[PDB]
This record gives structure tokens, C-alpha cells and sequence, in this order.
């Protein structure tokens, strides 16, 4: 049917069969990544060719492969062997995580470190984290995970309350060897528990909260067809799901009278990095690329009705591949519902005597994922007026350490002896723009202050200026909140009735970007995070700001390599990459479980319509 | 009852009686402002002296007076004559607004201007706008209103669609004379109508919206006692209402276990200015001080259930005085309700096997006001986790002009020949802080980047720095979104369990502040708007950032005068004044009626609690 439909279990099993048939999926092989590819530019739904891209790992140590298969045709389009030391290791396999604690449990260096702290190895949990790229030459070409220890006093104990500082181990998860065990010294292991369900800590629960019932007597206002095609209050789009990116929105368009007008061809969070700011050798290598290294979509939670998603909810249960190519469904992994959004427009006119009030609503598409101690909610919103917005919600348990006696400039104290290293959560939203079609351009708009004098005698005038970004070399921009800087994406060949190119304006939150020193490993690997906005010429192999292979990969791929091409982006098929994130200085209020904090961005129509598109909304 | 209870119709009638009796309310007198006075500092004497402040205007031209009465004692405590040329004119009376159109209708200069444009005088509405202080010496000491014309084709027609550019009149509303009639030239009067309820313009109304029902089967979780005292999920406060400021929050406190801990003594929007950036002499004098000159609370709308406020709503019908001292009730002028706010905290822990999810909710207190063409919603929110937030919603009809032939650097085109001059909506939130009591201080916190080198070999470290504002001469601060600048209000004598001064952190949106040239009249009169944050030592007579009498005041009043005192603010009774606003370049989408746009700020606990204050919230 629609070439943008979600991958089905049958297609995944067929990809497995095709790879097996081609001799690419024997018993030593593991699927590190599997996802359907988007239709090519100009397909137009004419003859379907559902293609899947797969990253295949080999547990025996043989070189991995990147393969594209046509599930429709039963063929292997391409299969290439990867030199990982050069182009990057494949994403971490869920199976490699447990390996770390298992191997360390019998390592004498690890056991000696634990004994020095009087810790029973059977109660020491180990957080198996991505390794990054540092000074360890022996790691080049190997799949390494670094382990940090946490004591779990009993089965239901929250280990995060008991970090074991001064200790870290590096593990080769393929050869199953502990390569290094570093012990910088013993630190008291924080003693207080962080069991948020322990009545001793919570105290009696509140009996003061009365129920809030949200229902839709006649059902929702949106329709779902072809499994994932949504139609809602003039909007039209397809909800896709990729194991790496999570929820992806395709073909976002608005029905303006007689015509379906495209706005965004594809919107996704193409990368998210969590860099830690504690200079201690125990954690100075810590940087999670949840999307690129871990694949956020595979850890999507099954959302429960009532608590996760309240109201009249329509669920999608995406299917992904397990490590052997078998299909696996994430039951109720995606929530879809519409919610009241206060007042849309209101005016009580004295002269006419007409009082007018209209209510707003927004379509919500979301999912929630869990990566170790953190849990993240990804929310996309569509409003009646044409506004498009994204919001990330960060919660879970803060990553802990010991709090240094005598304080710290890079760690905050949460409880007696318990510290929380400073860090950031930075996202990259990749927006493949299609404002009224693919001929688009981007202008940076700044508010312009004017000097009092001739032509502005009262010194009250203020204006604005727009600078077209013509080539990729001048398309890497920074925020300027002071001058109200925004970026407008327009179609120079599609004009509204006032003869102005139709457009959409991107409003950023202007939060701090990557703080790390520019010469650090993280500044190079997460180069995209150092600038607020990047614009590139569309290319089918430029999917992530960090490249296809992020795990233990140095700089050399991603955005900095794409924009160097210096392609024409003035009235062309373009892609906007917006960096936005939160800078965290954990508070006592964030312990033992942190309340949701948020960050995001939105785009509002800018002369896209000929007048307000909500005049036809009825009084409710 | 409480000293913070809302004024009763009876108390207002009592002030009228007291004034009449003292001979201060003769036939030529008009009450330009009347409001209850807040209890003085340390008034734990239960004497209860309910005092009201009144500004009395004299239509015969006699000097106005500021009178303070005690309704408890039935006496006049004070009555001072005002020298308006020195201290500013009194707020514009709603009755003086009519005067402008009426006087102009028989003025020959005005009729001559309309005749040249072939406009029927009976169809020309005149917007009676505040005058400000410019180069007109003959205006000092006089109550002037400037008028802009708009054509209304029929009774139910939206006149805003038909501005009459190149024409402006100045009127002395006391002597009832037209002082000037400037006609810079003829501009075509925009022809299209902007009647948003006209089927010809709206088209067939949508039939796609299905109902969203929000109910509370057991009633709300908040309690209202003493008419305006609110208790909700640990929060405690008193909702006041003033004709100038609108909704005012008093004694915001949080019950932390055994004790009621104060956070903010008084919160209000103490001023709101709308400066226009069109250098045309027809409008270069235009700056509305909605709060100071017009009094936003007096124009509060009567909210309708289901339309304006959805769900289980509890209303407050505040009483204000009319121009003669008679009490007038604003029926359903304040909405109070609690609403679901998605996920509060969530974590699915692999090691403990515990999956935890909790919902968030916020208590909302709001009102909506209409000032001419604009309608504004003021919303205060209290969250479960201790966060306090304010949000202003701007809607209504855009103030129009002609769109110049050849375009404009200071006006945008909305419809053929129809222009929208650029402007800003800037607010000032006055927060009389009481973080665990009145001994408070403020620190400006900036993110600090670190250089790679000794102690930071991997170049990953980042920190934060805090600078205490010790005196008022160093308490006028600007935003710095780039370094994640925020301001923390703490109590240096109240420490949490980790022995750190308890505090709250103010997160601003970092929108542009006043754009006008620094030497302009508006920069002087609305100096508060040129900077993001001001901190002053509390004083009962420093109520507004622009002073007590904003109308036609020459400049320098309010904040710049207060801080010039250079008082000690390091661990003293202090007040934080936060400037925040929207900079507008009206779009075609804002015509014929604009969709809501928003701006605000929020404060989050910063080591105020000893751990998360929401561990006792039960499961859904
Ligand atoms: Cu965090
Ligand atoms: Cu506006």
C-alpha cells in the first residue's frame, strides 16, 4: 500500500530469509541495526520497492557488513565489508551489555578493588557504557564498553543511590577480556537508599488528589488509515518508526482549501548526546549517543493507558528486528491522541459588539524510552493554526558519583556523600523541508534596532533583516537570543496572495550548545552540537549529524563533512538540522527520582497562508 | 476574615460614603482608580485596618488628589493634591474615551480631512489613545488623548480592517478642545472587510472536531476558603484582584511536611507596555501602558464555562468601583481549576524490576482582559513539584495602518493595502520574594566553560558561577541565553539538610527587551523594559516599575529612581522585577483575528527542599 507504512513482521522475517539465502546471516551473525529505507526522490508511489538497510555484526570477530536488501524483489542491493577502526563500530548490541558485569565478576583486579571497599561482588551492579575514543590505542578496531559500579543492597534496591567512585574497568565485549581496571582510590559508597517506593521515604501517600477525567464521547477527531496515515484538522502525515531514531514523521502537509500543501517531508531526532562535565578520569570519557550508539527506538516502553497516556488514545505497536533477524513487536509503543489547548483566538469588540472566542487543540504523537538510569519522552505536536512543535521530556534517575569532601566545581551534592556530575542533554532534529514542495531556502532573521535621528526623529523605530543562506559554507549558524534571531524556511517559487514567498519560521529555545573545549574528543564526535543550526543540500546518504557509525568513532563523518561540499541551498531540496538541549546542574529536588524537565522547538507559519487558517473553526 | 480577602461591594460603597461626607466626591469628581491597600509589614497586631487608596480626578479642571481612607474606622487618613505636570496625569477614564470621537465629529479640520477621503463622518470610529510626552509644550499639565481613525461600514463591521492613515488628532479631554489635526496626506483606506464571523470569509465551518470532555467526578482537589484563600497539593495562597494589576497572588507558600514555608509574598504583573516601531508621525508617539494608563483589571472579561474555561471551574467575581464610587462586580472574572500536566516522573529500572510512573498537574488562576483591539489572558500556574510559572496569552485584532506603496521597513502587509506596524508587548512581573521568610538575596548564575589542560586534560569539564547582587546599583541585569544565565533567590539564613541556603531559580525566556533608541521618550518612560531583571529593597510606596501616575509622565519614574537609592539587598527584604515580552512582526496569519501567542517565565526550587517534594504522590 503506502510506501511509508510501518515495517511488518512479515517484511522483517523476509529480510532475514533474504540475508540467509545470500549467505550473509549465518549463526555467528547478529543484526546490530535493521530499518526500512524511505522511498527514493521522485518515486511517486509508482511501483513499490521496499528496501531495508541492515548492519550485521559477527560474534567471532570477522569484519561487520552494511547491507541493503530489496524485500520486494528478494535481492541484496549491496553488501559491503566495514573497516571499523576507520568508519566506526556498529551500535552496541543489547546482548553485549550484560557481558561487562559477568566478566568483571571473575577478574582479580576488579575483585581486589571491591575487596578494598568491603563490597560483595554479588551485589555490585555494573553500568556498561559506551567507550568513545580516547588515548587507548589497543581499543582501535575493538568493541569496548566501560563499566561503572553501583551497589544494590537487595533485589528491589535502587543501585544508583550507591555509586562506587574511584573505580572503572574497560571490557572487550567480543574477545570477552577485561582490558583495564583503573582504581584511583577508595571513596565512601553513599549509604542512604533512593527507594522512591519505600513508604519510609515517601511517607504516607497523598489522599488529596481527586480524579481528572478526560474523555471523547464520540471518539477522536483524527483518522488512522493504512496503519499509520493520520488525517487531523487539515493536517496529513505518516507516522513511521525506526529502531535508531524512534518516531519519525513523514509527509507533513496541510490541506489549504482545495490543495494538500506539503510543509516538512521528514522530521526526526537524528541524534542525541549526553556529555558529562566531571573531569575525574573515572567519568571524563562519559558521553552517551543514545540515538547513534544505543538506538533509542529499540528501548521504547510499552505505554500504559491511564498513567502514560490519558484520554482517548490510539496506539501503534511498531515491529523491529531482534539480534537474529526475527521480528519483535513493541506493544503500545506509540501514543496518538488530541488534546485541548486552551484559547485559540479571542476578541470582544466594543465597536461591532461582537464577542468571539475559539478553543485550540493539538494532535500528539509520542513514545517513551529507557536507557539505563534515564527515561526520555519524545513528543510531536500539530496545532490547529499550523504550528509544528517538538518537545523532549527528560526524567529517570540521575547518574551519580561520590560527592568530594571539600566540594566540587563539576558535581553537585544530592544527599550525604552522594554527587551528581554536571552534564548536558543535546538533541539534533533533522528536518527535511518541503515548504510547498522541495524548492526551499533559509533566511536568518534578526530584529534590527535603529538610531534616533533623520527618518526616526522620535527614536522609536525598529525593523528586521533577513539573510539568505546561499551555500552550505555559510549555513552553520549560532543563536542570538538578544536580537530575536530565527530562521525562516521559504519557497521562493510559491507566493501567497500578497506576492510574498510562503514560509515557516523556526523558533529555538536558545539554550546553551556544547560546552566542552573545542579540542576535546566529544567536540569532534558531537560537532553538530556546537552550533544551533546547520542547513545542507539533501542527499540520501546524509542521515545523521554524526554519520552512520557513531560507536567508538572519531570525527571525520557527519555534518562537518557534509557542509564542506558547499552545495547550493538557495531554492533547492534542503534539510535543516537544529541542535537544542538542556544543561544540567542536578539539584536535591532531582533525587531520588527526577521530575520531568523539557526542551524543544517549534515552527510557525510565516506568510504560508493567505489569512488565518482557523476562521472555519466552530464555536465549541 | 483574612486581611487579604477581596474587597466587598459594601467596602467600596463605604469608601464612596466616606469621600462624599468628607466633601471629596462632588459633582465634578471622578474616581480614576480605587484599590484596597495590602497589610503593612509586621501587621500581626490584628488591628485590621482595611485601607483603600483612591485617585480622584476633577472634570472641571481642578487639581486631582490621592486619598487614602480607612473603611474600618470610617475616616480619611490622607488626601493630597497632585501637581500632574510634575508627577504625571491620572489614569484615563473610560468616559473620556468617548469624548474623542464626539469632539472630532464637529471639528472643521477633521471634517475636511474626512471629506477629502470621501468618508462619512458617522462611520468613522476613533481609537482614543494615550498621548505620552513629546515635543508639545502646551500639553504639560493637560489631559490629552490622541485619536486614530478607522472606518466601520456597518454596526457589526470590524473597523480595524479600515484604518485611515496620514491622519491623527490630539484632544484635550478636560477643556474638550481639539488641539491639533494633522493630515500628512491621503492613503487609500483598505477595502477588504475583516469580519471573522462572516460565512463569506470563514467558508463552511468545520464539522470534524469531536468533543473533548474534561470532568472531575469528585470535584476539584483545591479548597477555597475565606472567599479567596486557596489550598491545593501542599500549596497555599490568597488570590487578590486590583483594578490596575488584575489578578495578584499573595502569600504563596508550600507546606513542607510540618511547616508552611513561604516562597513569594506577592506576585503581580505590575506594568505592561506596547511600544510601536513605526516612525510615521501618525503613529511614532504610540505606546500603550495597558496596566499603568488604562488599568487592565477594569476591563476583565466575564469568562464563560466551556468556552473560556473548560473542566471543573471555580470562579471569583471581583468587585471594582465605577467612576462614581459605586461597586461593580465582574461576574466570573477569575477562573480557578486544576489540570493534568502529563508525566511528572518515570523510570523503568532493569536492576530493581520496578517500573514507576506518576502524572503531573498544575493549579491555574487566570483572567482575560480587553483593551481596544487587543485581548490578553494572564495565567498563573502552580505545579506539584514546586514550580511557579506565569504565562501571558496575546490575541485580539492587530492594530492596523495603510501598507505603504513601495513596502516598509517598519510595517508588514496583512491584506491588500492593509498594514500592521511593528511593535512589542513587554511585561514586568513584580515578585516580592519571601524564600523561607524575608531575609533574601539574589545571585546571577552563569554556565562556565573550561579550557582543556591540567585538571581538565580531556577538555570535557564545565562548571557554573554565582555572583551575589549586593546593592541596587549592581542589581540591574541583562539576559545571556548563550551562557544559560538565570537568577537564584535564596535565604542565606535558612539551609537545607546538605547545609546549603534554600533557593528558587528564575528561568527567563530571554526574548528581546525594549528596542527603542535609548534616548527616546519611551526608553525613559518604560526604562524597566530595557533590562531583564531588577532587584530592589522593598518599600511600601514602590509599587510599579513606571511609577504611580504613568499617563503623560516625562520619564525616569519607577525602577530607575528606586535603584538610584542604592540600598543593601544582600540578605534583606527584596523585590525582583522581571521584564519579558513579545516582539511582533505581524503575519498574514494574524489577520483577520490573531491566534494566541505566548510569553512568560517560571521559577523552580533550587535546593529549597531536602529531596523531591513529590515522592508522596500516589499512582494513577
Ligand atoms: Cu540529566
Ligand atoms: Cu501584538
Amino acid at each position: 500500500a503506502s510506501p511509508f507504512r510501518l515495517a511488518s513482521a512479515g517484511e522483517i522475517s523476509e529480510v532475514q530469509g533474504i540475508l540467509r539465502t545470500a549467505g550473509l546471516l549465518g549463526p555467528e551473525k547478529r543484526i546490530a541495526y535493521l530499518g526500512v529505507l524511505d522511498p527514493a526522490r521522485g518515486a511517486g508511489s509508482e511501483a513499490e520497492d521496499r528496501r531495508f538497510r541492515v548492519f550485521i555484526h559477527d560474534v567471532s570477530g570477522a569484519r561487520p557488513q552494511e547491507v541493503t536488501v530489496s524485500v520486494t524483489n528478494g535481492t541484496v542491493i549491496s553488501a559491503v565489508e566495514l573497516d571499523t577502526a576507520a568508519t566506526g563500530e556498529l551500535p552496541v548490541l543489547e546482548e553485549e551489555f550484560e557481558v561487562v558485569e559477568q566478566l568483571l565478576a571473575t577478574d582479580e583486579r576488579w575483585l581486589k578493588a571491591l575487596a578494598a571497599r568491603n563490597l560483595d561482588v554479588s551485589k555490585v551492579r555494573v553500568a556498561p557504557l559506551s567507550a568513545g575514543v580516547f588515548e587507548y590505542a589497543e581499543e582501535r578496531g575493538r568493541r569496548i564498553l566501560r563499566g561503572l559500579a553501583f551497589v544494590q543492597d537487595f533485589p528491589e534496591d535502587s543501585a544508583w543511590a550507591h555509586p562506587v567512585d574511584g573505580l572503572v574497568a574497560y571490557v572487550d565485549v567480543v574477545s570477552k577480556e577485561v582490558t583495564r581496571v583503573i582504581d584511583t582510590g577508595v571513596f565512601p559508597v553513599p549509604a542512604e537508599h533512593g527507594n522512591y517506593t519505600d513508604p519510609e521515604l515517601t511517607g504516607p501517600l497523598r489522599t488529596t488528589q481527586k480524579p481528572i477525567s478526560i474523555t471523547q464521547p464520540e471518539g477522536p477527531s483524527f483518522t488512522v488509515t493504512g496503519g499509520n496515515h493520520i488525517e487531523w484538522e487539515k493536517w496529513s502525515l505518516d507516522v513511521g518508526f525506526d529502531v535508531r531514531e524512534g518516531v519519525v514523521l513523514h509527509n507533513i502537509a496541510f490541506r489549504d482549501g482545495d490543495r494538500l500543501r506539503p510543509i516538512i517531508n521528514r522530521a526526526s531526532i537524528a541524534e542525541m548526546v549526553v556529555p558529562y562535565g566531571d573531569p575525574s578520569p573515572i567519568r571524563s570519557w562519559q558521553n552517551y549517543f543514545d540515538t547513534g550508539e544505543y538506538l533509542v527506538g529499540q528501548y521504547a516502553n510499552s505505554l500504559e493507558l491511564g498513567c502514560d497516556c490519558l484520554g482517548d488514545i490510539t496506539y501503534l505497536s511498531p515491529v523491529i528486528s531482534d539480534a537474529f533477524g526475527n521480528p519483535r513487536e513493541i506493544r503500545n509503543g506509540i501514543c496518538m491522541h488530541e488534546e485541548d489547548w486552551g484559547i485559540l483566538a479571542k476578541h470582544s469588540d466594543l465597536w461591532s459588539g461582537i464577542n468571539y472566542t475559539r478553543r485550540n487543540r493539538r494532535m500528539v504523537i509520542s513514545f517513551f524510552t529507557t536507557i539505563g538510569n534515564y527515561d526520555y519522552g519524545f513528543y510531536w505536536y500539530l496545532y490547529l493554526d499550523g504550528t509544528i512543535e517538538f518537545e523532549a521530556k527528560a526524567t529517570g534517575v540521575v547518574f551519580t558519583s561520590a560527592f568530594p569532601e571539600g566540594g566540587s566545581d563539576n558535581i553537585s551534592q544530592l544527599a550525604p556523600g552522594l554527587g551528581a556530575p554536571f552534564h548536558q542533554h543535546i538533541f539534533s532534529a533533522r528536518l527535511d523541508m518541503a515548504i510547498d514542495g522541495f524548492t526551499n531556502r533559509v533566511e536568518e532573521e534578526d530584529v534590527v534596532r535603529q538610531t534616533m535621528g533623520p527618518g526616526n526623529e522620535r527614536g522609536n523605530a525598529f525593523s528586521r533583516k533577513r539573510t539568505v543562506l546561499t551555500r552550505e559554507s555559510e549555513a552553520v549558524r549560532e543563536a542570538d537570543a538578544r536580537t530575536g534571531r530565527t530562521w525562516i524556511i521559504s519557497n521562493p517559487e510559491s507566493k501567497n496572495r500578497l506576492n510574498e514567498p510562503v514560509g515557516y519560521k523556526l523558533h529555538a529555545h536558545n539554550q546553551p550548545t556544547l560546552l566542552a573545549d573545542p579540542g576535546s574528543s566529544i567536540a569532534r564526535r558531537a560537532a553538530f552540537a556546537t552550533k544551533d543550526l546547520w542547513v545542507t543540500r539533501y542527499a540520501d546518504d546524509e542521515r545523521y549529524p554524526t554519520g552512520d557509525f557513531v560507536n567508538q568513532h572519531s570525527g571525520g563523518a557527519g555534518l562537518p563533512s557534509y557542509i564542506a561540499q558547499d552545495r547550493d541551498i538557495d531554492g533547492q531540496d534542503i534539510v535543516v538540522w537544529h541542535t537544542f538541549g538542556l544543561t544540567a546542574f542536578p539539584r536535591v529536588e532531582d533525587w531520588p527520582i527526577m521530575p520531568v524537565d523539557t526542551v524543544g522547538f517549534k515552527l510557525r507559519p510565516e506568510g504560508f497562508f493567505d489569512r488565518s487558517p482557523v476562521l472555519d473553526v466552530p464555536a465549541n
